[PDB]
């Protein structure tokens, strides 16, 4: 689920979800155009896809469990749907994580007007 995404998310980075990733470029809280304008929003581009794989999931609202194996990250066996939803959820958290050396505050509340045209999953 959204909410669990977004405890994930300020457990793996310690920045809280809304706002640092609810607003952030093209593709982070609100998707779909333009191109990526950082590795972050790369995260959420990927992220979005991810949860495009999945037409018959609920990703904002299904929620699905998950524990640390040390700092690892280890979605715990749910229904299919839930499974999958974790994964992509994981992988993004990670993604933020690994691209924080990047992360600008000035992409924060992007404006939909400067992001335009597809970008194919
Ligand atoms: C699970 N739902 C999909 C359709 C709305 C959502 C979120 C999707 O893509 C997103 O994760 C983005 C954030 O990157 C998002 C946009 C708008 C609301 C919630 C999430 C796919």
């Amino acid at each position: 689920s959204l909410l669990e995404f977004g405890k994930m998310i300020l457990e793996e980075t310690g920045k809280l979800a809304i706002p640092s990733y609810s607003s952030y470029g093209c593709y982070c809280g609100w998707g779909g155009k333009g191109t990526p304008k950082d590795a972050t929003d790369r995260c959420c581009f990927v992220h979005d896809c991810c949860y495009g794989n999945l037409p018959d999931c609920n990703p904002k609202s299904d929620r699905y469990k998950y524990k640390r194996v040390n700092g690892a990250i280890v979605c715990e066996k749910g229904t299919s749907c839930e499974n999958r939803i974790c994964e992509c959820d994981k992988a993004a958290a990670i993604c933020f994580r690994q691209n924080l050396n990047t992360y600008s505050k000035k992409y924060m509340l992007y404006p939909d007007f400067l992001c335009k045209g597809e970008l194919k999953c």
